[PDB]
């Protein structure tokens, strides 16, 4: 595997939400988008189910702090052996070494907000990038945020060191990678949201708990 | 496993409560939706029940001191082995190292409040984050926290060393973390809560003892 | 396992009052409810009964020194080893380490004030904190309390090691835990009640000596 | 293998966006036309599909930051062994050592263009090279781009030795090859492209979501 910021924001949302409902922004290069206000929308895998960002804010569709400094240090190592009849012995191991250090601090749209954005009737101006917008899958609004507020350096290291022997010969690959990456302030590490159903194209039907259908429509 | 700020909380309601009813806050992200006066919900599960924060304060749906120095070092290490007659031989080792040291403070709502918000009507003003509750669970007010007021930096360290044997190979892992975090003032660390029953939509009837139904409208 | 408060709670209860009647305060975050005057209720368990502060004093429903410096420290540790025709031989110990520092002082209402409050008329004000009490529960008013007069700072230090070998494997868990908690001052250790016992909802029948009920009306 | 420019995307893109749709630029002699407004075609092979930069920019068929420091080293080596019954006894060693640090930054058009860039008619002056576009193929727009922003120096090292024993005779080869590659600012390492179909000639109809044909017409 995962990019250095992929750990780092599941790392942060191991912690700073326990159980919960706030998921890890994957990729810092739409971590921005992610911000509050941003729009985003639902897709569904065979895998399970991701987001991603329209980059809409909420002004586009609307007719119109806390402090968490998070050090930590991890060292893994997995090993495996795999014997069977057909001479065939393989063995890998994959270990990993881990070190963050990152100071986040915490945003959100007060609750009197969402007590204003109720049944609120969108902007005449649909945009072609809401208006495409396929009614199939849901589309939610991004509520609460953590983002970074000082320049940061994670660093990585990963060993793979798998082998297989074979009743003629064998094959071996061993990877040793020390990975680092820097990263500017106000990327969003993780967020929540709450859902918009659109029985019409004016309302802005702001769902708060349940799984439903965000276009009835 | 559990966030470092799910293993104070837990330690703090384990001495500063012995018994009673005092409930460890489990995510510090949503630490100041669990002060005095937010409103709060229940939730059922297969495992058991558990409690969100609606983020809404008592002044919604109205009409209208003691220091404690907790510090503690934990040393825990579990081994265990298992044999089958399929040439399955497992091993595991569980071992942690905890390190806190933290400054909580108490805060609660006078008995005479609670003596004035009997029957209250709420407010003509049905926000649809209260109106769209689902009648099934319950409602309750946050009465009591313990929140600190200092930061501070918690520690931790896990080590996860279990492997098994099998008739044909072997699969081992070990896992070695240290992690460390930091927390600003006032987070709650704990709370207790006095459940709201609503025959109609004026009556917030104030319940103390009893296991009842929080909507019998 | 008890809280390092309420271990000190069960030494100065069984220091200060060789049998007698002082029940020892459990819990310290309702320690300042259980103060002189804070009537407090009873619980039924299947285990026995406990008592819980409702947090009203007498002032809510009346119409209208000696100080000890007690320290110690112990040592315990217990060792036992069982062995079965099944091939499961266990054998845990478990030791504790304790060191306390207390001053405590008495406080306590004049055997005047108990003659004055006799079958006295309760407030008209009738408060749903009160008015709702169970009648099958009973109701104490608390007469004497210790309580403590400095900023305490007392230790504790546990270990379980235990383990068990079965015909198959085997299962081990050693722990190993120092912990250390402060006290602010005016925290009730102990507490004594004589009952109040209400033929109807003007009698303040203060009762004595008697297993009875509390609630005859 | 790769050029050491295509091996300095390929890890931007996996660490920069983690999953997402961003795809890195191969040769860096085209890198300059695949900065932002520049339309890019699509062409199909029979291991997959790629993207060719037309050199156009939008400005031609229109009427009318954020900076990320990676840095890092890998370590790999793979070593296979093949025994056949005809006397064929292979073995080979492929390892490589790759040291990058590098300074990106990113540019992006803004939703807001995007906006304003619906269905719009192109200019009467139809040039060859978009005129004699062949309509089989796709048509997009890039839409982000990250670019470096300093000049690097980035640097590789791979040997590969790998023999073969023969029923008659041998044969080996043994290569080592260190690489170094100096790069100029503003070299696009990344890009992410929206489709543009054209029903007629005058609809540059901008298609964000869905696989389809950029060519309807």
């Amino acid at each position: 595997m995962f990019s250095v910021f992929e750990e780092i924001t599941r790392i942060v949302v191991k912690e700073m939400d326990a159980g919960g409902d706030m998921i890890a922004v994957r990729s810092l290069v739409d971590a921005d988008r992610f911000r509050c206000f941003h729009l985003v929308g639902e897709k569904r895998t065979f895998f399970g189910c991701r987001h991603y960002t329209t980059g809409l804010t909420l002004m586009d569709i609307l007719d119109t702090k806390a402090e968490f400094q998070i050090l930590d240090n991890v060292d893994s190592t997995g090993e495996l052996i795999v014997r069977l009849p057909k001479e065939i012995t393989i063995s890998g191991s994959f270990q990993g070494f881990h070190h963050q250090k990152i100071k986040i601090s915490e945003n959100r749209i007060s609750q009197q907000y969402l007590a204003t954005l109720e049944n609120r009737k969108l902007k005449r101006e649909l945009p072609f990038s809401f208006r495409s917008i396929n009614t199939r899958e849901n589309l939610y609004l991004v509520t609460e945020t953590l983002e970074t507020v000082k320049e940061e350096t994670l660093k990585s290291d990963r060993q793979y060191k798998f082998w297989s022997q074979i009743s003629q010969g064998h094959l071996s690959y061993k990877h040793k990678g020390q990975r680092e990456v820097t990263i500017p302030p106000n990327r969003v590490l993780s967020y929540r949201v709450k859902q918009l159903v659109f029985p019409n194209k004016e309302t802005m039907n702001i769902h708060f708990r349940g799984k439903t259908k965000s276009f009835p429509e």
